């Protein structure tokens, strides 16, 4: 039944080795990638662009080409508890806090996206602080109002 075809929407950032060190997104119109992130993105047209930072919420934007615009994910502010999916599988949203199991995230993961069934964005991966068995992750999210928020746990390590 389902390829998975979808458009160039989650780029590489590298090291100056060229090691992936992290992710950028194409999303409401603009490419986006953690700011604690030093490298470049990979991708001959949004490297050249100027970015735009934001160390209230280490992020860095810029606006996404005309073209671009299209392959781009969509955001929601709405994330009623239950289970999201990431690239390494299940992510539980409880307690107000997005958590995965301890040992699975780390460094290559920041600015990695966490999504709903229908394929929205609910999250963007900053960092992970491990509680026990689990992992709590410090995303940026934006609320119904379109302000980004920042939620950082306690000893936090920046991936």
């Amino acid at each position: 039944m389902a390829l998975k075809l979808e458009a160039d929407r989650l780029f590489d950032v590298k090291n100056e080795d060229g090691d992936v060190i992290g992710h950028a997104l194409a999303m409401e119109g603009k490419v986006m990638k953690p700011l604690h992130v030093k490298g470049t993105i990979d991708h001959p047209v949004l490297s050249k662009l100027k970015f735009t930072k934001s160390s209230a919420y280490d992020m860095e934007f810029a606006q996404l080409p005309v073209n671009m615009r299209s392959e781009a994910f969509t955001y929601t502010s709405e994330h009623p508890e239950g289970f999201y999916n990431w690239h390494h599988g299940a992510v539980q949203y409880s307690g107000g806090r997005f958590t995965i199991p301890r040992g699975v995230g780390g460094r290559g993961d920041s600015g990695r996206p966490i999504m709903d069934n229908s394929g929205r964005v609910v999250a963007i991966v900053l960092g992970g602080a491990d509680e026990g068995t689990r992992t709590a992750l410090s995303v940026v999210t934006w609320n119904s109002k379109g302000k980004t928020i920042k939620t950082t746990p306690e000893g936090t390590e920046e991936w």
